């Protein structure tokens, strides 16, 4: 009767008080239907808990308290808003995730380990999240926000000298090496999901499509998780069933990334799906470099090093290979404290809500359809609300 | 966002942890089921929390942490079991409650008044409950074990003396003050539901009737509820709608009760129910004392002034009236004092667990069907858990 307690205080289990707020109130929104409230023990439980319930909801924390500044993001899901606080008047970075979609699309489950990240890390590489609130229409996640953009904007702005991609590189290792470290795969790495800080520092920032690994180091995955022109093969023949892959597949995208950055173009690209995908299959006779691009020897083969299959890829056998390769080799910083040294391009920022290194979002509603009997639509999010 | 805290930290409160609790714990019992499971929200959900709750079920007070020394009472919702809690080897009294039961007979409601004024009361008149807890079967209530047995068994064992019957209703009166004082009308005034401590003084036991009253003092109930011999005629009238009643009712009953001690009948005895109503009906021409059981003539008067309508009944302008009425005048006791003073008979009992003031009860099981839909029958005993 004593452990009990512990577990609930602990922020980190399910039924810690918060998610079991969660379950009282996504029952009763669950629940509080004309149709079903003719079942009378649904009825005499709402008139009991509907009141207080809608009380709690208003001491919670709500969309409601903060100004929505602009979009800095959009997809299939939500969006990511620059956000500031009323109250507190700080800005932030929020991500709404559309729970109609989700259902809908039968995707209801990617952001456990997103948010469990984003709360607990406490690493420089991983954005912070301070609060995970939500109401019958979205998720949200209140995060630090990241003012320099995304390695996409900055290589689209910039012909990119290797002193520079041997930094960035650098941060995306010590990154992904830090999420390894928590038992974690990241899967879909790419410079979308790598966003530069105040001070032109790399963090990782979408966990979408993380995954644990066994107490060996492995997943068995039956599905292909990521991004066309970064999966790595081991990831692409895993859904033809079977597939028992491990970290391994970050460095082949690492790899890809570093191509990107310095040549100008992905390694793979094509037309198409299947002009990316049977192309990265082939990648023994398909990765080339142009000769005009000159990449130096020691990029070349940093590249190629990850581009190969995972039973001889760079990072194999630790991430110490990956960090003495000598294309990493240089006298502005070492490994020890490459994050408090000049990074290449510090965001020029003009005031605390400056989202100029993100593109103009345009702006152009759908909710679940009444139920007729109980379909538990709000079940999947109970115990995502999270506070510092 | 600060409110809320002390809202779940307070025992009174409906969405304090342990109704959380029940909650997540009740919602899982309700969902968990082949048929149900078939909805995929339904089973993803369930596979999140069906192990913890498990666990948590462990960690919880349940019936197995009592040995069952023997069934003291037993009734249409449930049983009273003698009992001695293992860890501590304190012995209790216990009642269970079944919930398969109540849903049939469509009365799952009646116990949270009787909870809370147990729980709560903090009264020598009203016996303490010191745990209330449940099951998927039933709902359980740990009580202080009233070893005296009840009145109807003491009546049952001894012609009464009015020396006797003046202390027993005085004790009845301030019983009934004492809850009356709490904003609760007792509406089953009778014996049955008077139990001796180990002293032999009184406290009011079973609260399935109480009803709360308005900011006026007053009840506007449809349904007539108590128990035939003991019903008053305003409560007997309300039945036929528009019944606006209040605290005189329990001072009817009170007026029964002592008439039922000295006489030795019931005062409307029948062969039947419309034998015992409509002649309770004409109190007026109807009551009538046994020559031979000469009651006194101060007692006379009490029983009468009890026994008459509403409007000019003995209580009907405060207890004040009833105190000092010339039948409790005695040398004896004092209403400061009368409960620290020597009963007219001390229980004698030879252990800790004597039950032999207590009949003996036979012992010669019945569940819930299996739902094909999301039914929720275990939502109406959200918020009953309990400890001290
Ligand atoms: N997979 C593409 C993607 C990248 C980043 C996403 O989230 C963001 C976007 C922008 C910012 C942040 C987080 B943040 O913490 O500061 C600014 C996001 F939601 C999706
Ligand atoms: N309406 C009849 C009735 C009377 C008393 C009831 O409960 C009991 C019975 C016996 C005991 C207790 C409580 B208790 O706290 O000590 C012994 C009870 F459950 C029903």
């Amino acid at each position: 009767q004593r452990k009990l307690e512990a577990l609930i205080r602990d922020p980190r289990s399910p039924i810690n008080v918060e998610s079991l707020l969660d379950g009282l109130n996504s029952l009763v929104l669950d629940l509080d239907f004309p149709a079903l409230r003719k079942n009378k023990n649904i009825d005499n439980f709402l008139n009991r808990y509907e009141k207080i319930v809608k009380k709690i909801r208003g001491l919670q924390m709500k969309a409601e308290d903060y100004d929505v500044v602009k979009v800095i993001g959009r997809g299939a899901f939500g969006e990511v808003q620059l956000v500031r606080h009323k109250a507190s008047q700080k800005v932030y970075a929020m991500k709404l995730l559309s729970k109609f979609e989700m259902i809908k699309r039968s995707d209801s489950a990617f952001f456990w380990e997103e948010r469990d990240i984003m709360a607990f890390a406490n690493s420089p590489w991983v954005v912070q999240l301070f609060y995970a609130f939500q109401d019958d229409r979205y998720l949200y996640m209140v995060m630090e926000y990241m003012p320099g953009g995304d390695l996409v904007n900055l290589m689209s702005n910039y012909d990119v000298p290797e002193k520079w991609a041997k930094f960035y590189t650098a941060e995306v290792v010590l990154a992904l090496d830090a999420i390894h470290s928590m038992g974690l795969i990241h899967r879909d790495v790419k410079p979308d999901n790598m966003l530069l800080d105040k001070h032109g520092h790399l963090k990782l920032a979408d966990f979408g499509t993380c995954m644990k690994m066994d107490e060996t180091g492995m997943v068995h995955c039956d599905t292909a998780v990521g991004t066309p022109d970064y999966i790595s093969p081991e990831v692409l023949k895993s859904q033809g069933g079977d597939g028992f892959y491990g970290r391994e597949c970050d460095w082949w995208s690492v790899g890809v990334f570093l191509y990107e950055m310095l040549v100008g173009d992905t390694p793979f690209y094509a037309d198409s799906l299947v002009g990316t995908y049977s192309k990265i299959m082939d990648h023994k006779n398909s990765l080339c470099f142009p000769e005009d691009a000159e990449i130096s020897k020691h990029a070349k083969n940093l590249i190629c090093a990850f581009l190969t299959d995972r039973e001889v890829r760079l990072g194999r056998n630790g991430v110490e290979e990956i960090r003495q390769h000598p294309f990493f080799k240089n006298d502005q910083w070492h490994w020890d404290n490459i994050r408090e040294t000049a990074a290449p391009v510090v965001p020029e920022l003009s005031s605390d809500i400056d989202s100029s290194n993100f593109d103009d979002i345009e702006d152009d509603v759908e909710t679940f359809p009444i139920p007729k009997a109980f379909v538990g639509n709000q079940l999947p999010f109970i115990g995502f609300t999270y506070y510092r």
